[PDB]
């Protein structure tokens, strides 16, 4: 339906995480399909992380 | 006056403006006054200088408003004009509360966000809720949507107005339905609940709590998964509305109607609505559900575009083609084409490509060149226009297609090699389309010929003129800033080409017809944003009876 | 605050922001920080 993926819950779980005390070192993306760069670009910059400390692991 | 706030999930595709404009639906078929509100937590002032990426196609009103296309589903399903004020944005806020704290409205104390962001909030929503939108009719239910998800930055002002908003005008006239996403992994198997519980748990920790749970999920979820939510959100079991993705958006009023919406609405806003009237209410949207779900005859519709990536970036005009489908019993077949992979420097790239959507063009029984802004994919949309000329294939080119066909004609036909548009090659020694001289002030966001305007037909047997009806002139909704060139419009008016759509001033030419071929029309306006369920628009519609070769028939 | 949102908005109305959406987190604090590098030096 969206047709894209979302990166929306990833930086609210970031921000939960930090407002918890802990910002994290990686960050671990869990989907169905591969993501594109610029998905992996928004999460690296929404969620206050490198590019490559946005680790993405799909449906192996 | 009654309010339904339906705020967001986990997501911001959610499906929102589709629950709010179902709402609107089910309380105007009850026969209420519906009004309807979008909250944009951005700072832009309008949605102008949006990338049809960032959220989808543009819309544009008559006033010449730039709106999201939210306000495009709120009129397409609820037969309203909008205006502007309509959409409400953090940038309009700001701008209003700052002009006004200089005038010297606030003089004597410090402007803050509670008591005057929020305070200018909630007059602005009590002010345009009673906006007449129809006509003269006074609105009863205003129907308020907060775009993006609880939890962010930019909305935490909207919410904390809302949160003092249910209690300025008592809870009997205010609701709250929240639509959250259920995610059903492949790994895991089953329905989750726990972004739901999340969303609740925020949505209670900043002052509210949602009337209505509705959840959103690919498949139907099953009863624990609804007892799960019911019981972790503190709302009653039939207090959650499963909707899943259904065939057609018709689908979601009659599901919305199938889960007691509209009772449970009617004792909780104490609407009063009687039920034994309020029979065979939804009979248009169950007609054309029915519709979609049996049309067998199939048409084909190739969309030479460069915003492929995102199929919500051509909203508007996919509805306008799916209205012209079903005007004429075919189901529609829809092959976006990008338009970059049909250009000469995608054969030495990806040849694979290149001709895979060649043969994607050249099977479809018609053309679609919509508009857009930038160089990247023009030449594209003109080699399409090209072979559509060439292959006596049916074209229709919105805005950038009628400049990208004017400029392949006058290549082509008039041996203008060097012919471009000053959009691309501002140093053209033919320029076929030239920037119009009072929209280049340097200042981009509502400066261009924005919304409703008039077009006159020339004196002359034109089969355009023919589809709108046979009138003398038509209004319709323009969103461009450059305009084809009176001396090239000349010469290839006398060559094949027939400008048969200008202005009252008789300069600004507007639509394009071409002698011999079929069908090969375009235009400087949108026409998809004038299209309704029952009203297709005439273009599309010449252009699907084109492509099923079933316009000489319909003509007589 | 009048301010940063008064600098935000009259650049987004020129088309120094063109094709994205202008929120708080990418352009609010960028502005506050551009605002904060300009005046300290
Ligand atoms: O669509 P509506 O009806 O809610 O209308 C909407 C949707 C979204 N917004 C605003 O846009 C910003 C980011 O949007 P957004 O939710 O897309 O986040 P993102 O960073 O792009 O992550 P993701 O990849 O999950 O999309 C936010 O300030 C919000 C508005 O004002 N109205
Ligand atoms: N390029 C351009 N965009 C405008 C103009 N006026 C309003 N807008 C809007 C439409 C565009 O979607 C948006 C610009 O963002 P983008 O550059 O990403 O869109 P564009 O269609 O140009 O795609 P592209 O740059 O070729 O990748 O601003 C204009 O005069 N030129
Ligand atoms: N119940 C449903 N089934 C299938 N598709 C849906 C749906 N609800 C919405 N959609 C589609 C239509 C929209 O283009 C897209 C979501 O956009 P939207 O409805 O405007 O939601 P939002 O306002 O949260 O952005 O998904
Ligand atoms: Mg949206
Ligand atoms: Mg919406
Ligand atoms: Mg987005
Ligand atoms: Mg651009």
């Amino acid at each position: 339906a969206t047709g894209e993926p979302k990166t929306k819950p990833t930086q609210s779980s970031v921000r939960e995480l930090r407002g918890c005390g802990l910002s994290p070192d990686l960050i671990v993306c869990r989907s169905e399909k591969p993501i594109g760069l610029e998905v992996k670009e928004k999460i690296s910059n929404f969620c206050h992380v490198g590019p490559d400390q946005v680790i993405c692991i799909h449906d192996l």
